[PDB]
């Protein structure tokens, strides 16, 4: 049950007028496609807060990757669901070397070792996340939070647009192009081509996405064959397959060096460290 939001003064939206019009903001499927000024985050704070939402998110950090978390971490807690309560499950070979970073109220870190793809399988833990948080959100550790990352995102699954094929027609996607994978996507398929280091929703359907991704990647070992990007590939399939219900852009998963800061971006949120 949902209670009442309480009186708000904020800005009219007015029908006659675009949040954007430079962008498409829904997909044909009418799922958000989420852009700075789509959205009033006190709008979506009030709604997500009283329901007292939990958002997990996950990272890897195995061999030299664990050099990353510190940023990773310390941007965070500066940017990723301020005000919310988050708990953070960092998947590592080497606990030790996880740093000791301060985290605000509401906040949690677990370390959970793992030995040294395979993020699916391990993400789908399956019954300590149903009964701790509401959401999870699954990233890469190279990173860095430079901005907002916050409520506007969840939903009951999530992809992310690709940096590198926002613009681009289907054919040019990267997807696995042989039928003899459980990847493979014809070129006359597609909605968007999304990247494996920024995915989520609730915890049913993400444990849902990665058990799918992981069986269809056994299928694949089994017939002996890789597809070409790998978990990347497989979500992809799966997210055609299985609509999300809203996409991200490329806000949420840029690179300055490789990519600039093109005028459609009016926030950089996350974005790659030089490696
Ligand atoms: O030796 C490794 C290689 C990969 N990763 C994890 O797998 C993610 C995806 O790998 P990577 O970032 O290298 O892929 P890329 O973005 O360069 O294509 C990394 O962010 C880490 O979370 C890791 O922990 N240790
Ligand atoms: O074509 C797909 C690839 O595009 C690259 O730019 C990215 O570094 C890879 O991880 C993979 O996403
Ligand atoms: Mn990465």
């Amino acid at each position: 049950f949902m209670v009442s939001l309480p009186r708000m003064v904020y800005p009219q939206p007015k029908v006659l007028t675009p949040c954007r019009k430079d962008v498409l903001v829904v997909t044909p499927w009418l799922a958000p496609i989420v852009w700075e000024g789509t959205f009033n985050i006190d709008i979506l704070n009030e709604q997500f807060r009283l329901q007292n939402t939990t958002i997990g998110l996950t990272v890897f950090a195995i061999k030299k990757y664990v050099a990353f978390l510190k940023l990773f971490l310390e941007t965070a807690e500066k940017h990723f669901m301020v005000g919310h309560r988050v708990h953070y499950y960092v998947f590592t070979d080497q606990p030790a070397a996880v740093p000791r970073v301060t985290l605000g109220t509401g906040r949690q870190l677990s370390v959970l070792e793992v030995r040294a793809m395979r993020r699916m399988e391990m993400i789908s833990c399956e019954r300590r996340f149903l009964s701790e948080v509401d959401y999870l959100v699954c990233v890469d550790v190279d990173m860095e939070f430079r901005d907002h990352v916050g409520v506007e995102i969840l939903t009951p699954l999530f992809g992310t647009l690709h940096p590198s094929f926002y613009g681009s027609s289907r054919e040019a996607f990267t997807y696995e192009r042989r039928p003899q994978s459980q990847a493979y996507i014809p070129k006359d398929e597609g909605d968007f081509y999304y990247m494996g280091a920024f995915f989520g929703g609730s915890v049913q359907e993400v444990q849902r996405l990665t058990r799918a991704c992981h069986q269809a990647m056994m299928v694949d070992q089994a017939n002996g064959i890789e597809a070409v990007w790998h978990d990347e590939s497989h979500l992809n399939k799966y997210l055609l397959r299985h609509k999300p219900t809203k996409v991200l852009s490329p806000e949420y998963l840029w690179d300055q060096q490789l990519l600039g800061w093109p005028a459609v971006l009016r926030k950089l949120r996350f974005t790659a460290v030089p490696k």
